[PDB]
């Protein structure tokens, strides 16, 4: 519960997993 270590790990590994899978997270606009 009080495992931040654990819960930050967690989530950049989740997170940071799942932007390689998303399709296209550069919508912003487009590079010139």
């Amino acid at each position: 519960c009080s495992n931040l270590s654990t819960c930050v790990l967690g989530k950049l590994s989740q997170e940071l997993h799942k932007l390689q899978t998303y399709p296209r997270t550069n919508t912003g606009s487009g590079t010139p």
